[PDB]
């Protein structure tokens, strides 16, 4: 592959020194850009996920407008359930929905084996090693998955919740078959995080949306222990297979409680959202690991000049090291690319002013 | 009135020393129980609301059931905006729906003048006279209202939202607009309240439901304030009054990063969410204000063996001062009505085996 030129991300992520703050937006592939609808309009969700050089169009389109300090590679979380053999659709721009979601434990017995999951997703692959091939070393590129127990939520709910009632309802009256199928998903997980990497991720996120649902104890028993594991199990397979690890981010959305335990689960850095005060979050996690986050996205509703306002408060917060910026939550349909691209352009001239 | 026979829960509200931990369950008149869905089927939604028989009758079944410590009378936080001139339905078991939302500035002019919205829901205060006469001196009853932000949020949103990007949107975009209704709402439910008590409340609850999706400075600048303002007036209206102050309790789903200043912000009781330990709680209000809450509803669909180990735990955790037991959301349609029992039982026979 092409040598990177600009690692100021994977710097940041393994904790050393930048000259600036490196910055990245969950979803920046995303329905506020018109071109990603426009060749999204090509074909389906799940066909668009399988073509690589529609995924790696999809991928290059930010970096395109903005000078963002990482690309992620265009995928879903969803392509794990899929492929472990649910069926699944995204209904006329509704969502995601598995019409026949995981309802008691007789249903675990229609997954694959979760050591045939790699072989089923060699779509991603190709499009990792695609389009890291044509990024030609501008950026890294990073690979992502869903955390075990947040995809354990869609198989089980079919599709988004507010509460997660069904799958809480399986940790407590299931738990047997609970802990059956977060196993299956980190023993699914391991090897497709380790073949992103294989074919080309320089990063890797794990994505553990739902986890804010759980207390403590409940996150503490069912999540927290996979989430470890994906992270042990990754580095020893890449080691053993004589490639360097790379860094990993766990972003746990509304996870406030389990900071201090994330700081110690494995994982280079500790993504947050907007609703821990930054100076906290740092408390929490002590300063061996990196935090990403966690402007709210909604905050770029806002005028250029209140974003640029809100960034360098953002910035004094978190404090120059060991901080990647990002927002809290992915980006939304609707949002203006004029005030992603002020969000981008003010990190970087506040963390340098910041610096210089 | 009739004189009030059991007052632990007013004792634990104002911070005194009790036999036992008072307990009561958000939702406890609610789906989960059949005969409430039985008198129900009587009318619609907001027709039930308004016959002061029925809501009196909604609120006694489940102390028919269960020795739980209060009553809070029926009704909806929806009440307040269809009071200020919005049009609201139930429709077919979707929940609350708006059909015309409040989208931007000028739909403002619509409202009606919040000096009115007390004769408006007359209703209500039928229904609460009627039901502190009927519960004759049983236990404290609780009135309550939504909090200005929340309301403002199903108002603008037209329901329910996984994001509340419309009614965060104003918060960027339309401050001053924002501001505007959140006063009109504030200047509502102080009267709104105040006529709570006049009818015979004993207690009142502000429900804060939707202010997790805020982060702290969001927080601070447009929910804490209408906050503070509500308790400060409601209890400068009772004493002009010549009426005793009740005590108020202030819940903030998801609203880990508010909890110090909601400790501050005249509110006798603090209600907490699953999300937050007992301990961490305690911690960030100090020891003067009483803490309600916090099992996650969902551990109810544990064995009954296991709900005893959980409220066992969670009330060795609280300790036994300052403190109301309760759920950390409200009861859910499909649970069983024999463990909202068992939740109840436990609570009284472990504070008191932690007692004598």
């Amino acid at each position: 592959f092409p040598e990177l030129k600009n690692d100021t991300f994977l710097r940041a992520a393994w904790g050393e020194e930048t000259d600036y703050t490196p910055v990245w937006c969950m979803r920046q592939a995303g329905r506020y850009l018109p071109e990603f609808r426009e060749t999204r309009a090509a074909q389906d969700f799940f066909s668009t996920c399988r073509s690589p050089e529609a995924c790696c169009e999809l991928t290059l389109q930010p970096l395109r407008r903005f000078p963002l300090d990482a690309a992620i590679i265009f995928s879903d979380i969803l392509v794990v359930p899929q492929a472990l053999g649910m069926e699944v659709t995204m209904v006329p721009g509704k969502g995601p929905s598995f019409p026949e979601p995981l309802r008691e434990e007789q249903d675990l017995e229609r997954l694959r084996d979760p050591e045939v999951v790699a072989s089923e997703l060699g779509y991603v692959f190709q499009a990792i090693t695609l389009t890291r091939q044509r990024l030609a070393g501008r950026v890294p590129l990073i690979g992502f998955a869903g955390a075990p127990w947040t995809l354990m939520t869609y198989m089980v709910e079919g599709g988004g919740s507010s509460t997660m009632a069904q799958a809480k309802r399986w940790l407590y009256q299931r738990p047997q078959a609970s802990h059956q199928l977060l196993r299956i998903l980190t023993d699914a997980l391991v090897p497709y995080l380790v073949g992103q990497v294989v074919a080309g991720a320089q990063a890797l996120q794990l994505f553990e949306s739902h986890a804010g649902h759980l207390g403590p104890q409940l996150f503490n028993k069912f999540a927290l222990p996979y989430i470890r594991d994906v992270a042990k199990q990754v580095k020893a397979r890449l080691r053993e297979a004589g490639l360097a690890p790379v860094p990993m981010i766990i972003f746990a959305k509304d996870g406030h409680f389990a900071l201090e335990e994330l700081a110690q689960a494995g994982y280079e850095v500790v993504g947050l959202d907007w609703t821990v005060a930054p100076k906290k979050a740092r408390e929490c996690v002590g300063k061996t690991v990196t935090l990403q986050g966690n402007l709210d996205p909604c905050a770029l509703y806002a005028s250029e000049e209140e974003i640029r306002q809100l960034v360098k408060q953002m910035l004094d917060d978190f404090g120059p090291h060991r901080y990647i910026a990002n927002l809290g939550h992915g980006l939304y349909p609707d949002m203006d690319p004029e005030h992603v691209g002020a969000f981008v352009d003010a990190v970087h001239k506040h963390s340098r002013l910041l610096r210089q």
